[PDB]
């Protein structure tokens, strides 16, 4: 597991902080994650919502933000995104004359016709509300 | 083009807390379909003010994607895009100009060549923020 260290730092970090904070209760907690991490998310909330158990930090909503990537040249000076190198990478799968065909019809035949079972809806999952 | 799909999730939002008697709205999960092209910051920027003065306002909104999923009206085979996509992966990966490719892609500095260059962000996993409540004095 890689998802697990990463929920004992975050359920570290933030038990240590309302301790010594004298909370009584820890409400919500942000987290932000670099675009470099390979990490499941739904897995740490596993990981972290089980590890706050029995302790003040119980219900408490927990956000995920990303980080963008973003690196800089110490011999130039050049300073870039993750963005620019993926098109750089992706202009190379370009020439291996790659692709279209693949995406847009049925793996099984050749088809090329088809429906949209999942894709394009927007419902509302849930809602949370207080009450007398 | 969201202007009114905000708006047709706050009358349904709204509406429950109508026919519950709620006293507030904490949270809002709405679920989006990756084929649909909109801005999320927008529909979430709009849907605060459609909420401002209202039971709803400050609810916290969670949005949650929604894979496609295909199915062939002439096989009647039904299909995930991660297994189309993903294939091009496995299939890209494979190549030898690959591992040394993805190294003149990644490992390469576009402005010189380099291959000597520090990260800014990206690694790492860290707690943005924390609320709590206290009772002191
Ligand atoms: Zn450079
Ligand atoms: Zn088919």
């Amino acid at each position: 597991m890689h998802e697990w260290a990463l929920a004992d730092a975050i359920v570290r970090t933030v038990l240590d902080y309302a301790q010594r904070e004298g909370a009584s209760r820890v409400k919500a907690v942000r987290v932000v994650l670099g675009e470099l991490q390979d990490v499941a998310e739904d897995i740490v909330k596993f990981a972290m919502e089980q590890l706050f158990a029995g302790t003040i930090a119980e219900g408490a909503e927990i956000e995920f933000v990303e980080e963008e990537a973003v690196f800089k040249c110490r011999n130039c000076n050049y300073e870039w995104k993750l963005k620019e190198v993926k098109d750089k990478f992706d202009e190379r799968i370009k020439e291996d004359i790659h692709v279209v065909h693949a995406f847009l019809a049925c793996p099984k035949c050749g088809s090329h016709d088809f429906e949209v079972v999942k894709g394009r809806g927007v419902y509302v999952a849930g809602i949370k509300i207080e009450k007398e």
